[PDB]
This record gives C-alpha cells, sequence and structure tokens, in this order.
C-alpha cells in the first residue's frame, strides 16, 4: 500500500541556478549536493534535483500541464508572490479556480505554483458548483 | 514561507485509463472526476490528474529524470513491484542508485518510482556510501 509521496525529482539542466532558486530564492532547506545533484526539503517534501544534460530548457507553451503546487499561508501568499516577481521569475497562467494561486516557471521551465488550500477545501467547492460531469466518491 | 507539496498535477491523454491506474493498479484513493480531470489521494498527497489534448504518451529515453516517487514499507515493497511487473506495466530504470526503489511507468509514461526509506534514511546511506563529490549540510 503507498503511503505518501515520498519524493519529487526534478531533473535540472544546470545544477547551481537550479540550487540558488530552490534554496536562496524560495527558501527551501539544502541537506546535500554532489556532483550531479541535491536534495532539499520543503516541509514534509523531499525535493531531488538531478543534474540532466537530456533536460531542456523549455518554453511553457512547449510543455503539457503537468506542474508541482507547493502550499503557503493566506498571509505570506502575497509577498512570496512579490518575491518571484521583484527576481523577475515569470508566470505562465493566471489564477481562475478557488484558492489563491501563483503559477511561476523555474529556471529549465518546470511548471510550478504557489497555492492556499486543501483536497478538502476544493472538495467543499466543487460539492457546491461541481464542474462538468462530476461525480463525488 | 513555503511548507510542502501542496498537489501533484499530472497531465494525461486519457482520463479513464489514467484515473484506473492510479485508483486500481496502485491503490489510492479516487474522491471526484469530472469530464476534464480527477482528484486523488496517496496519504496526504492530493494527487490531480488533468486531461490535457497536450499530453504525449512519451518513452522513457524521450523524456528526462523528472520522476515521482511513492512511499510503501519495507515489508510490501517487493511483492507490489512483483505484482506491477506481471501486470505488464512498463519501467525505465533497474539500477538502484538511491535506495530500494522501483521504477515504473503510468499509461502517459510519466516517470514513477516506489521508494522504501526517508530522506533522513537516504542521507544515512549516502554518508556510507556517498555520490561522487557529495557535501552534507
Ligand atoms: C475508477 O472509477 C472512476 O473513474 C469512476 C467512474 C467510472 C466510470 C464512469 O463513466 C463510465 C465515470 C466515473 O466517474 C465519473
Ligand atoms: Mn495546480
Ligand atoms: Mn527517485
Amino acid at each position: 500500500m503507498l503511503s505518501g509521496l515520498n519524493h519529487l525529482t526534478l531533473a535540472v539542466s544546470q545544477l547551481a541556478p537550479s540550487v540558488a532558486f530552490y534554496q536562496q530564492l524560495l527558501g527551501m532547506t539544502l541537506h546535500a549536493r554532489w556532483d550531479s545533484g541535491a536534495y532539499l526539503s520543503c516541509g514534509d517534501l523531499w525535493l531531488c534535483l538531478s543534474l540532466d544534460p537530456q533536460r531542456r530548457v523549455t518554453p511553457p507553451e512547449e510543455s503539457d500541464y503537468t506542474h508541482y503546487a507547493f502550499s503557503i499561508s493566506e498571509a505570506d501568499f502575497a509577498s512570496f508572490a512579490a518575491r518571484l516577481e521583484a527576481a523577475g521569475v515569470a508566470v505562465w497562467k493566471l489564477n481562475r479556480s478557488e484558492g489563491a494561486s501563483h503559477y511561476f516557471l523555474d529556471p529549465d521551465g518546470h511548471k510550478l505554483e504557489l497555492h492556499v488550500g486543501s483536497l478538502a477545501q476544493r472538495l467543499a467547492a466543487c460539492r457546491e458548483q461541481p464542474y462538468k460531469g462530476m461525480v463525488f466518491f
């Protein structure tokens, strides 16, 4: 039986800017680094950056909607978004759903998100206003 | 600050087979589905499957090392991996370069993994068998 997400690994084209982005800009904790990767944590999340020459710096129009959302409190959301904006981090989508969301790109074009709100909050909102074809289990 | 992974969203090309894979084959909990997506949980993980006409079924030699690992206990690991193998689930990696792991593909080629152990345990193992150039902070 699977008990949760064990780790998220992102392939990166250049290790130093990716470490700078996740540790310094995004505030994650750097636990270890080696010639071809790094381990960081963000709350319970174990993040691995893996240096991969096959990673392309990918424009957002050229990747699908797969994306990785990090939790932040409502109270901290606006100043964190402003930090990303000051750093010139590109946005790939505007928020049109429930709960604050800021959609931003990492240095290689990985699609990231800041989101406020849990699955339970989303399901409650959906029960009141179900999406087209929605069924609950 | 950021406090963990709020959700993982995977773009899928065919919603029903992807729901079946995550719910039936992997045992995740299905909470809701709609014409364009589904919400599942795996322990604390909120997984969203999002129907995306841009998603391509991608062979593993065509994608980078970005991947998603799910936690499983030492007692359950081998039989779950063997069940995936017997069910014909495609693989993408054999060499255990980061501990006890089984590397397998979802229907669209998303790179998945079963892994036994925490970040703390992986750091302890790496102290004895470090990756090249490894530094610990
Ligand atoms: C794995 O169970 C589901 O994915 C639920 C379901 C099954 C079939 C179906 O339409 C044929 C619609 C469904 O939910 C909206
Ligand atoms: Mn999202
Ligand atoms: Mn892994």
